[PDB]
């Protein structure tokens, strides 16, 4: 079996894609944000604390015949941006684009934090990384991919993020129309529960490659692109005018500026990554001063490649027995 659905940007900056979700009987659609950096299924309810809802649509459990409480299941999670939710767990049935999987866990949010209130867009989560991470205690629950995988056509799934447009998540097969080229495939480390993989090098504008080792990981759940240091350092200051605020929390740069492209390697393959992608808006409405795509990754004790780099290739993240990543220009 197979499954596709539509991916859209939440805002004209790219920052974050929902992506519509059935879950109960009869279905209750909600768009959530697909995270292959976490691994919980969790979603707004009628059990989240009515003060903290603000325009989200909620899942309603009483009102789904297939929905079913798991006795003595909690869950609590926070992420790398401080943000943070819990609550209680119930079984049910999802379906993503036409694939269906039965008695999933569905984290239903009792508490959300402030940051998740704010946002209107974002209905919930939907882990995709490895079902190691899960936080459903005192059980374990799998993800929705682990729960599905014996039951697709190829243990695999696909993503497509478009720039400033819609774009694409595909279960269990590959669209060979959306790509170009070969597709170039790169071990992964489950180690730590995440799409861990080791870029070759990268290049700044038409600059010559830089052959060099960088361990991060593939995340859809982070907005921007975290590198080293020293590769940071190298890209903004081909920009005029661009420099490390204080004060702003990053790389920021003269709205006016042009800035060049930048290349990253996977094995002898090279993704381009153009120079629009890497421009995130005025750090405030009114100024002329615009905040950076690329930022230094020396706070987070690992590089992150999120959407920034992610939406210039066709993605394969292949579930198999021995994991793999696959990247393609597109
Ligand atoms: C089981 C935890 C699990 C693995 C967890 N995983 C993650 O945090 C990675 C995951 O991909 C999460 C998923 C996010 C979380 C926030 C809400 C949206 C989804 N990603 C991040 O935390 C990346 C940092 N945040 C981001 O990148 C958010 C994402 C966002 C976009 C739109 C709207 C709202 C949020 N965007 C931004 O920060 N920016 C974009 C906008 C720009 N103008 C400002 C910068 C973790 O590592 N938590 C840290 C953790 C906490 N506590 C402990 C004890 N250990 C830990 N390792």
């Amino acid at each position: 079996s197979t499954g596709s659905a539509t991916t859209t940007p939440i805002d004209s900056l790219d920052d974050a894609y929902i992506t519509p979700v059935q879950i109960g009987t009869p279905a209750q659609t909600l768009n959530l944000d697909f995270d292959t950096g976490s691994s919980d299924l969790w979603v707004f309810s009628s059990e989240t604390t009515a003060s903290e809802v603000d325009g989200q649509t909620i899942y309603t459990p009483s009102k789904s015949t297939t929905a079913k409480l798991l006795s003595g299941a909690t869950w609590s999670i926070s992420y790398g941006d401080g943000s943070s939710s819990s609550g209680d767990v119930y079984t049910d049935t999802v379906s993503v684009g036409g694939l269906t999987v039965t008695g999933q866990a569905v984290e239903s949010a009792k508490k959300v934090s402030s940051s998740f209130t704010e946002d209107s867009t974002i209905d919930g989560l939907l882990g995709l990384a490895f079902s190691t991470l899960n936080t459903v205690s005192p059980t374990q629950q799998k993800t929705f991919f682990d729960n599905a995988k014996a039951s697709l056509d190829s243990p695999v799934f696909t993503a497509d993020l478009g720039y400033h447009a819609p774009g694409t998540y595909n279960f269990g097969f590959i669209d060979t129309t959306a790509y170009t080229g070969s597709i170039t495939y790169t071990a992964v480390s489950t180690k730590q529960g995440f799409w861990e993989w080791t870029s070759t090098g990268y290049a700044v504008g038409s600059g010559t490659f830089k052959s060099t080792s960088i361990d991060g990981i593939a995340d859809t759940g982070t907005t921007l692109l975290y590198l080293p240091a020293t590769v940071v350092s190298a890209y903004w200051a081909q920009v005029s005018g661009a420099k490390s605020s204080s004060s702003v929390g990053g790389y920021v740069f003269p709205c006016s500026a042009t800035l060049p492209s930048f290349t990253f390697g996977v094995g002898s393959a090279r993704i381009v990554i153009p120079g629009d992608y890497i421009d995130f808006g005025p750090i405030s409405t009114g100024s002329s001063s615009c905040f950076g795509g690329i930022q230094s990754s020396a706070g987070i004790g690992i590089n992150i490649f999120g959407d920034v780099a992610l939406k210039a290739a066709f993605v394969v993240f292949n579930g198999a027995t021995t994991p793999t990543l696959g990247f393609a220009s597109k």
